[PDB]
């Protein structure tokens, strides 16, 4: 069931692996970061023009949080409906640049403003630093909506991987603290369960991009030893109550370890009486949502996600 | 439990029931048709302008099949990706007019051409006349693609209720006959199982729009007595094999008898390794997709469906 374009890219990665490039799972996460980050940038399709890009920062819990805003083409209104995007990369790698092309394409298609967040990475800052910045960024942008040129009424969050995880947590956190949370959550191949191993986590543990070897490498950096795995910030799937959470878009990939716990989360939402959209892209891998130089499916997904959020806010 | 807008409409329908002297369940099929068809037209929100509308017909199995084409605004290309729409109404009521506003709105949003089909109705022509016209219409438009100003590469089908049923069958029929079937199937709260009663068919049998009394009234007209209920043209959910069917959009409503068998069909598709999008609109009723004069959610759904198909064909 693997697609030609997907299989093609897997050949390339197999060539490089067995020909000089070590993979190595180099623990100088600080060293490895710089190498992989450059690869990620190249993996993204060439960036589409937008109306306006803006770089800025603000005060976080423990630091300055950097951010970048993309205003979509031919969108004249001051306050726009706005998505707050958290990049992927195991709370260890990635940055605004690795997901720039994707955010540009999302804003154009959705006819919505996008605000990429640059949150504290591990190991330099471990659990729970990353999601604390994720939550602070939402609260800040919510409370200073007009400053960020954003309609407070139609304010959403989303991400991929660790990013998608981080998004789902921000929504729970808000409901738990009984304050106004997001209007919409866009969850792309997110990780929702640290407490156990699904079928897919075992079935695709090796050979399909994201490897079990990679997930350990990330885990050892992000998580201090002896941290309760049934913490909802690590495992939001284990929440008792799913009611009062915002409408969701949830996307999974066919050859993804994080497939089964992805659809699981989506199901918990549907039965809780929440407006939900689930989608499976069979025959592509984890990370296709931003490897848009190699996988067209990624661009189709970029378009589909953008479209469902757009239709929700009626843009 | 329900939405305000949904609850609001339900009581009005309840006003007439005892308030005046109504009752479709108790009318001659041919008489009732004329009355309800006019109500349906009024139930639709005011029609959006399009680039071009075109009426025509062609030779079917047993008769002339009428049709109407909607070309979307600011779409200059000759051959467009095209959806073939089958109206709802228990294979007994409805026509192109009852679903005109909705088709117009779909074409604009999706940036795709829409072709509403006017298929033979019961009791005048019972099972299996309606779906036979449904299949002939697709085959014809497929084989004369450029005549109908349509990209053959990106040709889809869809509908609501009996229409959604009719769409799902066209795709199966094509795969069974080992010929080129549609590229995409848009299934809106469709009926997929005649062979038994789900939980929702019982739980919402009375008081929420579609009534069990209505479904019987339709059934007695459409279906010759002593017809095997496990026929796949009546019950496409009971198909052995789901592989080789086109990518799907599937939508259900919270207070719909046809809810459980809707999601069931969607699930059969996901496990068959087909690219699928499922969505539930909780706290609205069956038929909201075209009662867009009363229910905003309907317009949001109209937009969402259009958007997912658009993103698929990359318009
Ligand atoms: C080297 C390819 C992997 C890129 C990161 C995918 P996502 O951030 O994975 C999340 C898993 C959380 C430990
Ligand atoms: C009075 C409202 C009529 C709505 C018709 C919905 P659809 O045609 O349902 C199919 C019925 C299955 C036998
Ligand atoms: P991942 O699946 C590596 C699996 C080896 C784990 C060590 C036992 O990388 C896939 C690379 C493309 C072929
Ligand atoms: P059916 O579900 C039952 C007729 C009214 C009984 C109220 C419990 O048709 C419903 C139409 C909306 C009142």
């Amino acid at each position: 069931m693997l697609l030609p374009e997907t299989r093609n890219l897997l050949d390339l990665m197999d060539a490089a692996t067995r020909g000089g490039r070590p993979g190595l799972d180099t623990l100088p996460h600080a060293v490895g970061r710089k190498a992989v980050d450059k690869m990620s940038e190249d993996g993204e399709a060439d960036p589409p023009e937008v109306a306006e890009v803006a770089n800025g920062g603000f005060a976080g819990p423990a630091s300055e949080i950097r951010f970048r805003r993309y205003r979509p083409l031919g969108e004249a209104a001051g306050l726009l409906p706005t998505l707050i995007y958290y990049h992927g990369g195991g709370f260890v790698i990635g940055n605004i640049e690795t997901h720039d092309s994707t955010c540009r394409r999302l804003a154009n298609k959705s006819r919505c403003q996008v605000i990429s967040i640059d949150y504290r990475l591990a190991p330099e800052h471990p659990f729970p630093a990353p999601i604390d910045d994720g939550i602070a960024a939402f609260r800040h942008i919510r409370d200073n909506a007009e400053s960020f040129g954003a309609d407070a009424a139609r304010l959403a969050v989303g991400g991929d991987s660790a990013g998608g995880a981080m998004a789902a947590v921000v929504c729970q956190a808000c409901r738990d603290a009984g304050e106004t949370g997001p209007a919409f959550q866009m969850l792309i191949y997110p990780a929702t369960d640290s407490s156990r191993e699904s079928a897919s986590r075992v079935a695709f543990a090796e050979g399909y991009f994201l490897s079990k070897a990679h997930m350990d490498w990330f885990w050892e950096a992000y998580v201090p030893e002896d941290t309760d795995l049934t913490d909802l910030r690590l495992s939001p799937l284990l929440a008792t109550d799913f009611t009062g959470l915002p409408p969701a878009f949830v996307l999974t990939a066919g050859y993804d370890p994080l497939r089964d716990e992805g659809r699981a989360y989506a199901d918990r939402l549907i039965e809780a009486g929440i407006k939900t959209t689930y989608v499976n892209y069979p025959g592509t891998i984890h990370g296709f949502f931003s490897l848009t130089r190699f996988l067209s499916q990624g661009l189709k997904a970029n378009d589909e996600a953008a479209a469902v959020m757009g239709a929700h806010f009626g843009t």
